[PDB]
C-alpha cells in the first residue's frame, strides 16, 4: 500500500462460506483515527481494549492494529482533498473488521460515503441504560432497546437539486408535464429531494433485526414508518418487513392484524412482529418504554429515534454503533468530532469504548467485551467520570479523557 | 347550502385588509364534529366554551356555533365517499375562524387535505406543561416551547408511486438516464416519493414564527433542519430562514455566525435567531428544555417534534392546535379518533378545548380563554380528571369526558 503498514505478526480476518469469522489469536484490527476528539479517544481506546484481551485471555490473544486514513489526517498523508483514499475503502472490505472515531466534511458526509459505498447496510445502536448516569427522564432503567437502522437507502441516497438551479427546473418540468404532478406548492423556487425505499433494502434490514431477535432471545420486533403518510415508501417497508415475517419466521397474525408472532426457534418464547407511527413512537418511547425491545427502521427514522433513545438513557457521549453488511464490520463512536475539545484530551472516549466491546463480541472474543462492561459499570458507580458526567452528578471526581481510561483500566480488576 | 344551517342570530366574521378581524358580540364559528371520539368531545368543548365566554363577558358576547360537515358524518349527510364536501370548503374560507375534531381517512389524510387545499402552511403547536400533570421527563416545568411548522410542502405534498408499478418504473428511468443519478442501491424494487422545500414556502413560515416571537416577547427562534444531509431543502429551508431574519428583521451576526440576534421593536428585548440538527434538536429539548421557545421548522420534522414535546411534559392528551393562512385560522383536536373510545364519554376533550382557548384568543376574546386557562389549571391540581391523567396520578378522582367540563365549568367561578 502507499501509506499503510500491515503487522507482520498479525492474521487477517477471513470469512467462511455462511459468513461466520476465523478470527486468530493474533487478528490484525484496522483503525481511524477520526477527526478532532478522535485525536483523544483513539490512544485511550486502544489502551482500554488491549487491557481487557489481556486480562481475559491471560496474554495469548492480542490485537495487531493497523493505522488506516480518513478525513483530514488522510489529507495530509495523501495530499490535498484525498478525504477518502482507495486504498482504506479496500483495506476495510479486505481485513473485514475495523473501527473508526467520528469524521466530518469541508465546506457529501464522509460517514454516510463510507457505509454507502461498502454497502454496510444495518446501521445498529444499542440502547441501555447504566446504573447511576444521570438521565433526563423519570425511569431510564425501563430503556433497553437495539436499533436497526436501514443504511442504504432513504433520502439518504444524496439524490437531491437545489432551487432554481437547471437540473431542479428540469426534474419539475418532468414531474409536472410527464408525471401530471400538480402538489408541488411553489414550483419557481423549490429545491427536490428524491426518497428511493425498495423491498429489497427493506427485507435483508427486517431479517437482520428478526434474526437477531432470535439469536438474543429478543421478546419484539417494532417496524417503525410514517407510512399514513408516505404510503409507497415508509409504508412499504412495514408491509414488506410484515410479509418477510409471515414468509420467512413463520409469523402469524394476532387478532387478525396487523401485528404479528412466531416462536423462537432457539429458545422457545414467542416474539412479537409490531409496528409503530414514528410520530407516535416517540411519543410511545417515553411514556412506555418497557413494551419496546428490537426495532427496524429506516435510514431517516432511524437517525432521529437513535439520538432520542441515547438522549433519554443519558447516554449522548458513551452510544456505541457498528455499520454492518454481512461480510463487513465497522464499528464506530457515534458523536461528532467537537473541534473546540480536539487536543485537550477532554471528551467522553465511552461511545468508542463501547463500540470496540460491539467489536469485541463480534470477533467471538465476548470474556473480553464482558471486561469492558464491568469496568464501566464500576467506573461509573464509583463517579469517577469525565466532565460530560461528572457535571450532572453530585460528588464526583472528573477524570481527563485518558485519566477516564485509567479508571478502566484499575477497574478490570 | 345543501346541509348546513346559517344561524341568522349570528355575525360573519370578515378580515380587514390588514389581515385584522372584525368580530361582533355575536360571531358564527363553523365546527366539524370529528371522527369517532370527536362524538364525545364535541358537546362538551362547545358547553365548555359557552360557559367561558358567559363568564367573562356577562352575557353580551354569544358564539352561534355552526355545525359543518367532514370524513364519516360528511358521507352520512351528504352521500357515499363525500368526505370532504365542497360547501365545507367554502363555508371554512368565508366564515374565517373555525374549529375540528379529530378525522381518520378509509383504507390521502383528510387532515392533511384541508391544511393543503385551505392553504392553511402554518401549523401551530403551543407546548407548555400545566402544574400537576404527570410527566415523564424529570422537569417538565422546563419546557415551554411555541412550535411554527410549515403545513404546505415538504414530503407531505403526497407526491410518491409504488414500486414495480409503471410510474414509478418511468420516473426511476428518467433520473437514472436524464439526470444522470447512479444511487439508487435497489431500482428494480424502490417505490418514489418526491421532497419538495421552497424559498417562498420557507419565508412565510419562518416570517411568522419570528413576528409571534415579537408580538408575544419571546427570547428565541430556532430553525430546525436535517441540511448536514438534504442540502438543498432541509439545508435551504435554514439558508433563507437566516436570510429573512438578516433582511425584514435587521438581525446580525453573533460571532461571525451562524446564529443571529435583533432587538425587539415593541419590546427592546434582543431575539436570538439559531438553528439546529434535527436528531440534535430531539437530544437537547430532553437535555436542556430552557434553552429552546419559539421553534421554525418543515412539515415531517415538526410532525415529529410537536409530538415528542406534547409526550414530555405529560401531554399527549390535551395539546392544543391552530392551522393559519394569513386570512383563514382552522383550530383543531390534534389526538387520534380512538375509535375503540368512541361514544363511551372516556376520553379526555382537553385537546379540543385549549385548541378553543387558543381561538378565543385569536378572536380578540383573551378575558373568556384566560377563563378557560384558569378552569383547566385548577382542574388538574384538584386531581379531578379523565381516565389518562388519573391513571398516573396518586388520590385522583377519575371522571368522564363530559364530567370533567362539568369539573371545568365548576372551576370557572
Amino acid at each position: 500500500y502507499q501509506h499503510i503498514k500491515v503487522p507482520e505478526g498479525g492474521d487477517k480476518i477471513t470469512v467462511n462460506k455462511d459468513f461466520s469469522l476465523n478470527v486468530s489469536d493474533q487478528p490484525i484490527i484496522p483503525y481511524i483515527e477520526g477527526d478532532g476528539t478522535g485525536f483523544d479517544i483513539t490512544p485511550v481506546m486502544i489502551k482500554v481494549v488491549d487491557a481487557a484481551v489481556e486480562k481475559a485471555y491471560g496474554g495469548k490473544k492480542k490485537i495487531h492494529w493497523m493505522e488506516i486514513y480518513a478525513g483530514e489526517k488522510a489529507t495530509k498523508v495523501y495530499g490535498p482533498d484525498v478525504w477518502l483514499p482507495e486504498e482504506t475503502l479496500q483495506v476495510l472490505k479486505e481485513y473485514v473488521v475495523s473501527i473508526k472515531g467520528p469524521l466530518t466534511t469541508p465546506v457529501r458526509s464522509l460517514n454516510v460515503a463510507l457505509r454507502q459505498e461498502l454497502d454496510l447496510y444495518v446501521c445498529l445502536r444499542p440502547i441501555q441504560y447504566f446504573k447511576g448516569v444521570p438521565s433526563p427522564v423519570r425511569e431510564p432503567e425501563k430503556t433497553n432497546m437495539v436499533i436497526f437502522r436501514e443504511n442504504s437507502e432513504d433520502i439518504y441516497a444524496g439524490i437531491e437539486w437545489a432551487a432554481e438551479s437547471e437540473q431542479a427546473k428540469k426534474v419539475i418540468k418532468f414531474l409536472q408535464e410527464e408525471m401530471g404532478v400538480k402538489k408541488i406548492r411553489f414550483p419557481q423556487t423549490s429545491g427536490i429531494g428524491i426518497k428511493p425505499v425498495s423491498k429489497e433494502g427493506t427485507e435483508r434490514l427486517v431479517r437482520k433485526a428478526i434474526q437477531y431477535a432470535i439469536d438474543n432471545d429478543r421478546k419484539s420486533v417494532t417496524l417503525v414508518h410514517k407510512g399514513n403518510i408516505m404510503k409507497f415508501t415508509e409504508g412499504a417497508f412495514r408491509d414488506a418487513g410484515y410479509a418477510l415475517a409471515q414468509k420467512e419466521f413463520g409469523a402469524e397474525l394476532i387478532d387478525g392484524g396487523p401485528w404479528m408472532k412466531f416462536k423462537n426457534p432457539k429458545t422457545g418464547n414467542e416474539i412479537v412482529v409490531k409496528d409503530s407511527i414514528a410520530d407516535a413512537f416517540l411519543q410511545q418511547i417515553l411514556l412506555r418504554p418497557a413494551e419496546y425491545d428490537v426495532i427496524a427502521t429506516l435510514n431517516l427514522n432511524g437517525d432521529y429515534i437513535s439520538d432520542a433513545l441515547a438522549a433519554q438513557v443519558g447516554g449522548i457521549g458513551i452510544a456505541p454503533g457498528a455499520n454492518l453488511s454481512d461480510s463487513v464490520a465497522m464499528f464506530e463512536a457515534t458523536h461528532g468530532t467537537a473541534p473546540k475539545y480536539a487536543g485537550k484530551d477532554y471528551v467522553n472516549p465511552g461511545s468508542e469504548i463501547l463500540s470496540a466491546e460491539m467489536m469485541l463480541r463480534h470477533l467471538g472474543w465476548t470474556e473480553a467485551a464482558d471486561v469492558i462492561i464491568s469496568a464501566m459499570e464500576k467506573s461509573i458507580k464509583q463517579k469517577r467520570v469525565t466532565y460530560d458526567f461528572a457535571r450532572l452528578m453530585e460528588g464526583a471526581t472528573q477524570v481527563s479523557c485518558s485519566g477516564f481510561g485509567q479508571v478502566l483500566i484499575e477497574n478490570m480488576e
